[PDB]
């Protein structure tokens, strides 16, 4: 038998990412597939992977959606929060699998990162555990380099200086920070065009373009484009961000810790456009040799990769125009700091659509339909 | 009476600032100045303040230096390196005040940051000291921004991860992003000018453009608009970055501590123009209240400033885009860390040209100036 799987928010940019990955996995091949919409409902489906589906359906038509073994959905929290209590209300037994932070932290749910907790999901799947949700981004990226540190229970606390870029936000934000670029660039290239122009001339005209009128931030709020934010998502009452305070919840939830392991620092938003890097101050509980650590980061997954701490291999590898659209997650920089053996200094890259978003999502549905068969 | 002044370099990027802030502050009316060349001997010198000088002198010409009461020169490492055994050779007993780090670790040199350390120029002057160089530009702006707490003895240790800007590499890198920028876009605007177009083929085309020989990267090396460059200068032995390294063993001497307060982290270059920013974690030696922090770094000197750690705040006031081309040194996201009180989290920004480069060189001019004047 073959689950139906009903589709919702498959043509957004996650969406979009999870089908691509999803044919090019095979990964229709063994589920019936069924498409949900908002704003096209009736319309002809899609039939990736070659599997032909009815009309699409109303994505938050509740009788619809019940008739669903499992619903994997990347149409984000206002869906998630309408439509998931409508649709448990009514008995629905199946699985629900969520890019969205909705649920991430809800009792009956599980934070899917099965390169690191596969065994916290086989163990939920077992005990009747159905809500299934993807971490935030910086947190999953962030484990999938370094969480073999945490696995084997080396990490006292972390701070994590991160450097986001603009598809975390969305891809209107990709678009305006693109946008931006050329704004600046058009907008000064009579003087760049003379090689003796002033740089102080240059540089007075970038700053007065960021700060007028004209430049174009209606979905960041201020440029990004030559700058940087240091203030991801909403305001909570501690004054950390909500971004941040995800490090330490979602960390410690995806591994299953009892005992938290504090972890903190600032999140911000610079202008790239699909990799999220982060700069990590990681206190052991000892003084772990630098070689056993490489080693861990190595053999914990086959996408971690440690990168030397070299001039020429962090300049070339461990940058976002090396790692974007890959599965790949250097880890380099890998250093014990000045204020003693027992401080790791790390620095990480990782894509932010990928193992940042869509990646858990489709292994997730993967170990469910092994899981079922 | 005016000391004879010899300028050297005034006419790169970081001199430049330094002569524009020169004549802002009337600094040419306390001095006779000369200009040196190191292209253009013989040619007509600048008369900046309306003071006129003689023709240009040469800059690497002992001869020419030795008759200057002060030399002040943005010129850079390999000149100084050069020319100052040489001019100290001859016994010249002027002062040297200098934007390149050749001098700062030598033991008869001081690194200036008069708004912080005052005291350890005046204290040198008084000595004898006749060396005086500006600090690296990250440091400088740190404690420009959270020096109090150093000052104030409260710092167990700190890591510092920082967003630093084009300027510091020079002016041909600032050129570099700007060129890199329109070239991402020029060559996806196409796409970008259809409101439907498919983001990930805009994405994919960005990072063909990124990763192909037409992007401009002979500055930097590899690209630095759309991404980041998590190592800034020479490759040390212990795995540190040079730029890296300048962290502890500057703000130690700065500051003029005997026991060093160790400070470590990564250095990365990100796409701005000339603002350097740093999320810092400091690790307090106690409990000091979050409301005494944010007054000791209000009242530490007038550009430092507290931004309240909310969202309108940090987007609007914390920013390169806030800072650039103004003396302003913001401090914002002060917080206490998840992993204790003694754990606190900040955010600085501040501008690379000024405070990081030309401006505390002019105030030690003016120190000096005044020093010699009784």
């Amino acid at each position: 038998h073959h689950m139906k799987v009903g589709l919702v928010g498959w043509r957004g940019m996650v969406g979009s990412v999870l089908m691509q990955r999803m044919v090019e996995e095979n990964d229709f091949a063994h589920i019936e597939p069924f498409y949900f919409s908002t704003s096209n409902a009736g319309g002809e489906a899609p039939s990736f992977g070659g599997k032909t589906a009815p009309a699409l359906m109303e994505a938050t038509d509740i009788t619809s959606l019940k008739q669903m073994d499992v619903i994997i959905t990347c149409q984000g929290g206002d869906y998630t929060s309408e439509v998931f209590p409508k649709l448990k209300a009514t008995g629905w037994d199946g699985y629900w699998i969520d890019a969205a932070s909705t649920l991430r932290m809800t009792d009956d749910a599980i934070i899917v990162l099965d390169p690191v907790n596969l065994n916290v999901i086989k163990d939920g799947l077992a005990k009747g555990t159905k809500t299934f949700v993807g971490g935030n981004c910086t947190v999953s990226l962030m484990l999938m380099g370094v969480g073999a540190l945490f696995q084997n229970n080396l990490v006292e606390w972390m701070t994590a200086m991160t450097y986001q870029a603009a598809s975390g936000a969305g891809a209107q934000n990709m678009r305006e920070l693109l946008t931006g670029m050329g704004y600046l660039y058009n907008n000064t290239k009579t003087l760049l065009d003379d090689p003796k122009s002033a740089i102080l001339d240059i540089d007075r005209q970038v700053a007065e373009l960021q700060r007028g009128e004209g430049f174009p931030s209606a979905n960041f709020g201020v440029p990004l484009a030559g700058s940087l934010i240091p203030y991801i998502d909403k305001q909570l009452e501690s004054g950390q961000s909500k971004e941040e305070w995800k490090g330490q919840v979602e960390t410690n939830k995806i591994l299953g810790n009892s005992q938290i392991v504090p972890i903190d620092g600032h999140c911000v938003r610079i202008g790239a456009m699909r990799c999220h890097s982060q700069a990590l101050t990681i206190k052991l509980k000892k003084d772990v040799p630098l070689d056993e650590i490489e080693d861990m980061i190595r053999n914990s997954n086959q996408w971690a990769k440690v990168v030397p701490n070299t001039r020429e291999a962090s300049m070339t590898d461990l940058t976002p125009v090396a790692v974007t659209g890959t599965l790949t997650v250097p880890v380099g920089r890998l250093r014990k700091l000045n204020m003693g053996k027992e401080y790791l200094g790390a620095f990480t890259v990782g894509d932010q659509l990928l193992w940042g978003a869509a990646e858990p999502l489709r292994r997730m549905l993967r170990i469910l339909v092994e899981y079922k068969s």
